[PDB]
């Protein structure tokens, strides 16, 4: 069960330390970069990635929530993003262009879907994604309620990787915690995008929290 | 000779010693939160805003490079800004109702000039004021060329001040170093905003780049 | 067989008489909110509702046709909605947000499908209906061509909603009039909003125009 | 001193009796359409203009707070304006093919500024307007801060007509009450946009709050 | 086998003698007409439509690669087009009324689907369309990379058609060449699309182009 | 008397001739490329440079009547554009930026006012332009009325040239014929864009509309 560490919810003021540990501890970096249009609000960008770029060897995730992903593609490669996430409903008419411009730079795919967006909306693609995202909780802030919904898309995320005898991997975001860990591997996840419900907030020490994270995902 | 660091320049590996550094001995916190869309960018935003909020005492002063700061304003506030700095050419049709807003939230008000905007655009409301700002360069990013013809702006900026009996302080975005110090105070700045090339750039650590800086001033 | 009378096909100079007509022999006030952008045109707005309010007892369903619904829930609710009609079309992202919001307004959820629009559009959150409407025409006048195939549409809702054991009901929204009342019904309508070729304009005074068009309904 | 009422500061409940005393009192009946986007509300539309029309010998003015004011032409001739007043921020590259429009249309022309606009952004087609209109609050709702700062735009108004020797009338949109009908007559004013505060809220009877108002004027 | 010429390939020097040559060979003239905004390119417009009918009897097909189609087919009408190709993706709530407006102007209906746009997206009007179009690269530019997921599409299309009883020709657009003739032609397509790589690259001369290319059709 | 033929309203039949007279007896090429957003049409493109690039030596200039002039620079400098012709209005924000970059490209700079837009508006940068142009006609189309007020921006902008002791040449755009050639030198014209009325209308021959207008230039 691979863990993806979100960082708009980390704290700066220990920003070193916790990179490394989480550079030491997790399976990926979950950077999320907004354009205040495509979700309202405002988070990460190519400078976060440079600097968490420093001291990582883990791949850093770059999960595009922005009306133009197409301006971001190069800038993010060179601030050293290893995965780029692009959202299904913002590259129609540019998605297989985009893939080949992330693989020209020597990055991996990442296909990410907000809550109303069906499967099929990649099945002309799908097979070239590296991770496949599910967002179970409309876009933009921590917090917000988790939307049981989304596990049937889990579980068709999955069958359809099965059925098509493909390998990527399945992510989830949102609202990943103690009360939704479960349901959630039992659904088909294979990477838990952590916050501050599920992380952060379980310690002031990070070692302690991921300690605690760790702990609970056991059940 | 007020100074306010470009935050979107600092080093996150040192984030906490840098933000207490930059407490102690600059006037300014210079906080970038663009769109992505008002400028081709993405840097800081309300999460960084509230992490110098930690450890700040001097103001933290919020460039809206946005569409639509309307959106911005409350968000803002709440994560510990105490001066919001406008682009006059995003509030026709709405600058009084937002500086009663950010002012009822009690913060200061900026106004800030993109190199193509004249002065005249603030003529209705520029006695509301605290800093006014000019941009010496076209925004979006750090290390682009110095434009002199923004010196005759600073300029007139100060004629109008005195003229109207006015008492907001003059700021200066964009490629202020040691190239352009001399210039800038003479056209009337009262407060320099320093990035990479004027500060940071000057040593990895940051005594000793402020002192660099502080001593190409002197001249 | 639930009628709404279409508020943008009213005539003002007997506003309040035809409201306490309407208000004591419909089942809902059907009112149009544009965009002037998610559709080409203008017509009512919060003023309206809250105007309509004053001598209401049935529920007013205000159609959100715009760009961004999420800018009108707490307006239109301080107006005196019961009703909010979302077009799946204009919330990909933000469907539960608003969803959750409407309901803590306490205003019942209807959701609209324009033509091309598929019911799988809203299978994640089908179920969170009270309404559902079926655009029998592209949105944005009155006295447009009734489009048949719109009536597979009706029909296949009508399965859904069977199969799935939902309660929501079906409404039917462009040209219901004597050429389609048969046909709507057999596909399975529930609800008829009723403009100027089904109801107003049958006769001058509202009475009349009512009694024709519920005898019309009569086949 | 000419009065226009505006319309979405009416009761609806007494529709035809507040237009027909309108329209033998007033000068103008002022009629606001809004976009959504170029101002962040909804109100009057072409189907509004098409009921006052009903009733109506005195001049619908239409005021068009839209981002595409060229949509609404030919509509708003069609629905029964007289008057069709654009936003100077609206025009830029079309301000001459729409005032030529709005002729063939047999319409007159207003101009209306909000606060940040100067009244040289009309220089080359200040000649063709019969009316020019000052906000004097941001516009989009009733009831908000007078902008004291406004008067000197309406000066510069009349000292304009005269030095170049024009004709237009001059209209004041925005808080227009007792607290400012001295200042805007001194100031220049010649026409007053009256709402609620102004108007229709002196008593619930539109003859006796029309009394109220006349007399408040007198000082 | 049809084939449509892509003129945005074609040799202006040579036009008067390309076009006739066209006219009397091929079965149709693709005309390409972009938004900027739709598709990141600008290529030809109604007059070049114009100069083409100067010397055409086929029929002129303009692929409609536009944010508004609404706004160019009277103008294209009135230039001479003959069918008028419509991006499913830039029709939603307005698909039958433009299908509409197009047989109003005696013009042939075409529909054209980019990379990620599934066939159901027309399910409600597919059977209004003369021909349906494949793009088999993301639209904008003249040699991308083909896409073989495509084919799928082409074969899924021409079940559609056959299982519906319908009646439309399937074309395709994109890197119709020697290297994809011979799937194409397995996968269901009736009209080819030649560019540069098809046709005009063979020869300097368009005869022995049209030749060449005829050749390679053969296997 | 400079000359610069509008390439839009030339005769494609006639391509080659057309373009080999033109460089042998105008001065520029007057080459316009429109969005479809920034003015309401679409005309010519990077591909119609292309074409004429095969056989010209005089300058292409070409007009970006565009939201984005930034998208088009590179490709317009490969296409063979020799200059590039903002519009301010397009431009707040980036002007210095994009008139570097015109320049890294070895390219000419243009600025182009239209109607409504004043020349202070290029104050900052109209040093660094070498050819300045006055739209005399809201842009978008050829055949539209000749605006008499756009005499004293032409009279202003040749003040302000000897005033500031610039270079740059004066150049008018729309119904450049008979019945403006008086006028328009007049106020200081130094380059005239001449289109159907004022060239290629006079004869279907271009040898003898040249010399017919030629002639009329005489006077
Ligand atoms: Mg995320
Ligand atoms: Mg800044
Ligand atoms: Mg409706
Ligand atoms: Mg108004
Ligand atoms: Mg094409
Ligand atoms: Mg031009």
């Amino acid at each position: 069960m691979k863990i993806s560490p979100s960082l708009m919810c980390m704290d700066l003021l220990k920003f070193k330390e916790q990179i490394e540990f989480i550079d030491s501890h997790a399976d990926y970096f979950h950077i999320d970069i907004m354009d205040g249009h495509f979700v309202p609000n405002l988070t990460l960008s190519p400078f976060f990635v440079s600097q968490v770029k420093k001291l990582a060897t883990k791949p850093l995730d770059c999960h595009l929530m922005v009306t133009r992903p197409q301006d971001y593609i190069a800038q993010l490669a060179r601030a050293g993003a290893d995965f780029i996430t692009l959202h299904p409903e913002t590259i129609n008419g540019q998605a297989f262009r985009l893939i080949d411009e992330i693989r020209r730079h020597d990055m991996k795919v990442g296909l990410i879907l907000n809550p109303e967006t069906p499967v099929e909306a990649m099945k002309y693609y799908i097979h070239k994604a590296d991770k496949i995202t599910v967002m179970t909780v409309d876009p933009g802030f921590a917090g917000q309620p988790f939307i049981p919904e989304m596990l049937d898309k889990l579980a068709e995320l999955k069958a359809w990787r099965e059925r098509e005898g493909l390998e990527y991997e399945i992510e989830v975001d949102g609202s990943c915690n103690q009360a939704t860990y479960e349901k959630l591997m039992a659904a088909g996840a294979d990477v838990f995008i952590v916050g501050t419900s599920g992380l952060f907030n379980h310690a002031e020490n990070i070692d302690e929290a991921w300690r605690i994270m760790t702990a609970q995902i056991l059940a």
